[PDB]
């Protein structure tokens, strides 16, 4: 379905019936748009990240590790 929440990415693929490889889908500090290589982060390590309409936000690598540096423009 869709609603905004968090999920473990690994199961986005029922969510939308559009999956991450589908998906806009965006760091959530980056507002970048992940590619597999990032979503797979929520994938392969299940990471948990938030589900929107259309797209989602996550975290990419420098994210998901550098995480208590949270900024939107990184700058
Ligand atoms: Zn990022």
């Amino acid at each position: 379905g869709a609603m905004s929440y968090s999920l473990y990415g690994t199961t986005l693929e029922q969510q939308y019936n559009k999956p991450l490889s589908d998906l806009l889908i965006r760091c959530i500090n980056c507002q970048k748009p992940l590619s597999p290589e990032e979503k797979q982060r929520h994938l392969d390590k299940k990471q948990r990240f938030h589900n929107i309409r259309g797209r989602w936000t996550g975290r990419c690598m420098s994210c998901s590790r550098s995480s208590r540096t949270r900024r939107e423009t990184q700058l």
